[PDB]
DNA sequence: ACTTACGGAAGG
DNA sequence: ACTTACGGAAGG
DNA sequence: CCTTCCGTAAGT
DNA sequence: CCTTCCGTAAGT
């Protein structure tokens, strides 16, 4: 209605008139309240924001700027959040003050000083902030108003001028101006500072290198494929290779800042389009050794060129670190393995020439605090994949263990000499420390409050995972059995890993409650999908994250990628209520180094036949790849282990001998032959005697089916049959399963490994499990090369058991990946 | 914590010891008050409920009686519902004082006594989860007994299982542990001796038993040569088929009622019926052949005897002796529902029809006010023609942007103001005081307007188009909502189509109705399928049913005619909620279903391209369908039998489709066809691979472009003027083999949803007539939606087509309508 | 025991 | 004009 | 429409 | 996987 002042306007500018406090209807409004509103535009019913300045422009209006607050419907939470809390988020406006609905009552619920002990009409109420694009729960900042910041503090505003600042490229140090060019010493853009002299990440599409690209090649197909040997043939129109990098983009490019200019515009320079003349640095596969010259090298190893191209500043994604050799003070495998981002070259890469030389002397660089480690509970521990990559971020002695499965409590003892494994069932085990009971009855001292300082797990995945047909149910699962672990120790970090499936499971409910709880708790918070492959190891393993901290803490960012992989399988975003969520994660394009392949995880194994029992073999070499090198270490060791094989049935061995080498090959590239196997047993062709209504008629006019439910029947028995070396059950239901495509199947060495599972059988839904060239099942020691274990790295059990254990694990690439990040809280 | 009582106790049952305050924790409760718990069984964070009782138990503690309360969340708004509005729902239970949280205080918001004039925590509904039906609260108030434990949700629960529940009235004789009944009631209808009942198919058998015997299967090969792509027809289905249709209702007479006995009283939960069973005209001899021209009400009586169970009973239907009527059968009929009639009787050894005993006989052997009604997207009338079908509604106004709509709608109504200006432009000027418009057309304003009906544009929502909240807030579906807003009629009525409760996840519906529940209307949603109301043509809509407060919101028309079940799914889930109508009758109903022989046996045989629009009938109507669209009265002209003029390409394509059910473009010949004047029509070349078709039985390929063999598609590919359609094999695997398309009606079959303009290539193209080479006729159209011969159209052939297209059919809406008319008395 | 035998839905 | 030409998702 | 993928139960 | 269905825009 009518709306007055009150009192006299404080810190009023010579064109805006800041005041203390209004009066709306007869009301008392003042800077600490909050109003509501009704909306305009959007499907809220309405709105809730902070009040923040009082002026009154010289227009005429009235109005005042307002930090708007968060419904938990709004977050990530949505109906399944407390309807009287609210979240602080980035979202601002500037209002006139007739909007005002009528003031509300919102209070700080701040966590307790005994927070880490505790856990045995309307009025609002806040705790933690959110922002919506990488959905993440923080605890509010701590910046406060001053003199000049009472009458405008708006800390949205404040974040928003941070954060643009930040991202703005901004020129440092100029040199000198040459008819209407500026040359620059030093810019910075993002928060990081370049200057000459630096190398720095440029997209694949900034510049070409002057070796000519051989692409003239192309490959018609080989022959029309006989359909009566080969009556599976057909089902292969599919045109698609499974774990190829055919489609894998090329890492980031790198180039040595050469000079800096740009422009000017309006008198100023023009810091918006800044140029970079840069000197190409040649990744191996880019000279004319190319990809076959690329098995040995390392992945940080770069050629030096004189060749120079031009670039713009907005393309550069980050600085890297380029050395050369004989100028550092440290070995070259303690130099790469002492920060991220570090390259080096040994010599220099002429385009003209094609040899390596001494590289000239403008190339090289001038010269031309104890972390304490974090106990760890690890609940669900397996082998220990998770606590192993822990430990090689160096960040965590992990001291306690629950692993229910008795051959996993056995392998993580064996490497981890230190931890006091449980086998008891975690919910049993928990008790007891609820109980106030010292010891189990074998003796082992349980964990109290205050020991673990970091809780992480990863719970049994065969709930979610996509691949099996078959509230309180949610109360008494696992899941939340590891969240009263978190309830109960309060500990200061906190890890959950799961399938992908694991956020779209019951329509994402699982992880809607999950965070739920841990919001409950006071907990900072978020999620995310990670692909493995693309931290390390030759598999696409897309797993959920759960991160939390505590309130003291900071919330860790998730991993960015270090090396590139197929874009199929790293569409890492999930939808929650037509909400799409992303992680913080900005490498999207490529990245720094090279994609891992089969052939860098299995290339230097020896040769074994099929049904490998002999656990201790020598290494009848020496490593082949960076990737080896790195999981054998350098110390002499020559007993390979774990490299046993499954020793398949006569029928099912003689079915891998037929799969083809080529990459893309399974099944439907076996003949319909018969051959005789062990003894006297005669593996029989298939029959085909009914119509495939969908499939039609061969190029020879035979049949299609097996079965009368290819001709839409009931499926009637004794069509079935036997020892058929096409498996009768995959063109069976083939036609709804997408033809069973991958069992059988050859990984390439150009290419990579599937989700690598728990038990390797080619004719399961993950049945890409043939040694691209050997006749045989990969072994248990491959399957954990593709899981990122170390060659060190022991197991326990029989075949199958062991192979379990790898199934089971968190790679340690991705668990290394991850503990770096949590690293980067602990300090300040 | 510690819990005392305050004041004196209340009155004290044997073992509950009555009281009207207490104090936990400091506060102080009184009966009425509202309080807060924590939850630990369910997703919901926290519930709410309101104090009804104070009692303590007589084994030591204290506890109290809670009426839930619903969040909007929990209801079908979800997170558009306004967060500090709660409705009333029918839970409760008793519970400690110890999980107590908090006192909350919930207040009455009651429609102001000048509500229908505006229009320029908190509770007022009541919510059924079941039925998703915002209601006025109940006006039921304490008196001194009851107000101590006064649950609203008991009283509503307890008069509910008691009207549910079987109950003998009037006994009769008690015969060694049997006792006979004249009288048993459930679900709040009186049974008597005498009367006939409605029963499931699967209640009891005939004498007559039917013949099934395999007739041919499996008959000759098809050559795939001369027929290249009847492969595609390997899926055995055939749409608007009633071969899956259930039979409907078993009818018959109570002549004895016994039952039971447990504990020394009756045993009302297992009364037994004996009764007469009654033949259906279909259940004869004559069958379904004989039972053509038969009416849908007519039985057979006979002395056949079968005794069910009462727990299967499923109405009480009125079956009379024709002769002993005061009126005629037609007054009779017509005069209320379930309403049967029999002259003869049916004997199953002698196959042929008696005239009825003696004991079959009978026992001898104010005017309501009209609705003002205002009719905004008009189209040519259907939605109110339903309405005074049903009598309840004089249409005075109506708005109607197209021409040919808005003049065939003054065609049939001659005393409605018909505005063809647009609907947000009218409504501005009655926003600016403006009496009339520039013709000089009296603009209704609020009090004028009783009930506001319409039926907003389907483009945007139809589940056949492609190119699919601020697009919300300037929609026609808010648009007629304002006019909702303005006038505040008495009822309200939303029509689209099925889907409009599914687009964009379900947020369409659930603004639509929320919009309602701010302007205090009570409010309710469905899907409804007009074949089970008298059609001959599969047509899911969605309804939107509201009413003012005074009013009672009215429930949705229980089927009449039995339907196919696979088009007669009408539950929606919406945020994983699945809601539905009050509808009861799932698997049978009273009358058969209207099939295509009952709606265009009658009509005279027309070539392709017919433009007469003014040709007599070939004789008399021939089904009780079409008696009651052509009326008692001669009428010798038959009105827009007229049918589209199609290409000379077209034209043979419908000669060559087979008549036999089923049938579609897959069963057209690939040859040549020599057309007028030299026109040839050319041969389908198959010159490309089918990946995932194969070949045919004569090697022959199935492709017709590269996109067959997995490639991009090539121009210069594309054959025209073929008989088999180049387009249909050419993208027809993921199109469903274009299932339909050329496609033939049945005779016992029934429509599809009979769209705007009918082209058998289109998306819906089961648009032939079953035995001519044609595609349906403009009445024929309008037959499938139940218009009378009587109504009038406008314009040229498509704007007749148009019309009949987007209208809602009379049938459904007259169904509708008697609904509404329930309300208004009591 | 071990080898065969096989829902979905969810995203894309 | 009018005859052809065809993306879905959402449910079952 | 096609591709994802820490599988289990029914068969013998 | 298979059926639903008040279609519209590209092209003659
Ligand atoms: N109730 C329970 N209590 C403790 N462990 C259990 C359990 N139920 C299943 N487990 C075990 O938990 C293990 C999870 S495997 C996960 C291991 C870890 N993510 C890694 O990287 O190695 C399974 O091997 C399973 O045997
Ligand atoms: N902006 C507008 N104002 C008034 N009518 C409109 C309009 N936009 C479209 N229409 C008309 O609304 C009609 C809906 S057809 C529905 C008519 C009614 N349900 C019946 O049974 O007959 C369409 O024919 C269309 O011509
Ligand atoms: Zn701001
Ligand atoms: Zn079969
Ligand atoms: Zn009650
Ligand atoms: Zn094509």
């Amino acid at each position: 209605d009518r709306i007055s002042w009150l009192g006299q306007p404080m810190k009023i500018e010579e064109n805006r008139t800041y005041y203390q406090k209004v009066s709306i209807d007869e009301e008392m409004l003042e800077v600490g309240d909050c109003v509501s509103v009704i909306p305009d535009d959007s499907s809220k019913p309405l709105y809730l924001a902070r009040v923040t300045a009082l002026w009154e422009d010289k227009n005429g209006q009235m109005m005042f700027h307002a930090h708007w607050f968060c419904a938990g419907t709004d977050t990530v939470l949505g109906a399944t959040s407390d309807p009287l809390e609210l979240f602080l988020v980035g979202e601002c406006e500037n209002m006139q003050l007739s909007y005002i609905h009528s003031k509300v009552k919102v209070i700080y619920k701040a966590p307790s000083e005994n927070w880490a002990m505790e856990g045995g009409g309307k009025t609002y109420f806040f705790q933690l902030w959110y922002n919506q694009e990488y959905a993440r729960f923080e605890s509010p900042p701590k910046t406060q108003p001053t003199e000049d910041n009472k009458h405008k503090f708006c800390l949205s505003c404040i974040r928003l001028a941070e954060l643009r600042q930040k991202e703005m490229p901004k020129v440092l140090e100029q040199i000198e101006e040459v008819d209407g060019r500026v040359y620059c010493s030093s810019i910075t853009k993002n928060g990081v500072v370049y200057r000459l002299g630096d190398s720095v990440y440029l997209p694949p599409e900034a510049f070409t290198f002057n070796i000519k690209v051989a692409s003239p090649v192309k490959r018609p197909k080989k022959d029309p494929v006989n359909e009566t040997l080969y009556p599976e043939h057909y089902r292969k129109y599919s045109d698609y290779i499974k774990g190829s990098n055919l489609d894998a983009p090329e890492p980031y490019r790198i180039g040595r800042i050469k000079e800096i200019h740009c422009g000017k515009k309006k008198g100023k320079v023009n810091e918006a389009d800044i140029k970079l003349r840069l000197y190409k640095f040649y990744r191996p596969e880019n000279t004319h050794r190319s990809y076959n010259g690329s098995y040995h090298t390392d992945i940080n190893m770069l050629y030096w060129s004189d060749e120079e191209a031009v670039v713009n500043f907005s393309d550069v994604q980050g600085r890297c670190t380029v050395e050369y050799g004989e100028d550092l003070l440290e070995s070259i495998q303690d130099y790469s393995q002492g920060g991220p981002d570090r390259f080096y070259f040994l010599e220099a890469y002429n385009s003209k020439t094609k040899n390596f030389e001494d590289p000239p002397n403008h190339a090289r660089s001038p010269g031309n605090i104890k972390l304490p480690k974090l106990r760890t509970l690890d609940v669900f521990s397996g082998c220990g994949g998770l606590s192993e990559g822990f430990h090689q971020a160096g960040i965590s002695e992990t001291l306690w263990a629950i692993e229910m499965w008795d051959p996993a409590a056995q392998a993580f003892r064996l490497n981890n000499p230190g931890t006091t494994v449980f086998t008891e069932d975690c919910n049993v085990l928990l008790k007891l420390v609820m109980a106030g009971e010292v010891t189990n009855s074998l003796g082992q001292r349980l964990p109290q409050k205050g020991d673990v300082e970091m809780l992480c797990g990863g719970p049994p995945c065969q709930g979610f995972s996509g691949m099996n047909r078959f509230y309180s149910k949610f109360k008494n699962s696992l899941v939340v059995s590891f969240l009263s672990y978190c309830d109960y120790y309060r500990p200061r970090f906190f890890l959950l890993e799961n399938v992908r499936n694991f956020v779209s499971y019951r329509r994402s409910m699982v992880l809607k409650l999950t965070l739920r709880c841990l919001v409950r708790m006071g907990y900072q918070c978020t999620f995310g999908v990670l692909q493995a492959g693309q931290y390390g190891v030759a598999q696409t393993r897309r797993r959920a994250i759960i991160l939390a901290a505590a309130p003291g803490e900071k919330l860790p960012l998730f991993p960015e990628p270090l090396h590139v992989f197929a874009p199929r399988a790293c569409q890492l975003s999930v939808v929650v209520d037509d909400k799409k969520f992303v992680s913080n994660i900005t490498r999207l394009s490529s990245g720094p180094f090279r994609t891992i392949t089969v052939r860098d995880t299995m290339s230097d194994l020896p040769e074994i036949q099929n049904g490998a029992s002999n656990s201790e073999i020598p290494y009848n070499g020496e490593p082949l790849s960076w990737f080896q090198r790195q999981l054998r270490g350098s110390h002499y060791q020559p007993i390979l282990r774990d490299h046993i094989c499954k020793d398949m049935s006569p029928l099912v061995a003689a079915r891998m001998r037929h799969i083809p080498l080529f990459p893309g090959s399974d099944w439907r590239d076996l003949p319909n032959i018969q051959v005789r196997l062990g003894d006297g047993v005669i593996a029989h062709k298939l029959q085909y005697t009914f119509h495939d209504v969908k499939n039609g008629y061969s190029s020879t006019g035979a049949l299609r089916g097996v079965c009368s439910c290819a001709e839409g029947k009931a499926c009637d028995p004794e069509s079935r049959q036997f020892s058929t070396l096409i498996p009768w059950c995959l063109p069976h239901t083939g036609n709804r399963h997408n033809h069973w495509a991958g069992l059988y199947g050859r990984l390439e060495w150009d290419g990579f490994f599937s989700t690598t599972v728990t038990n390797p059988e080619p004719m399961g839904k993950q049945g890409r499990v043939l040694h691209p060239e050997q006749h045989r099942v990969v072994s248990v020691r491959e399957c954990a090369r593709s899981q990122g274990f170390p060659d060190s790295y022991r197991f326990f059990g029989n075949i199958l058991d062991r192979h379990r254990q790898v199934g089971n694990a968190v790679p340690p690439p991705l668990a290394k990946a991850i503990g770096l990040e949590i690293k980067l809280c602990l300090l300040s």
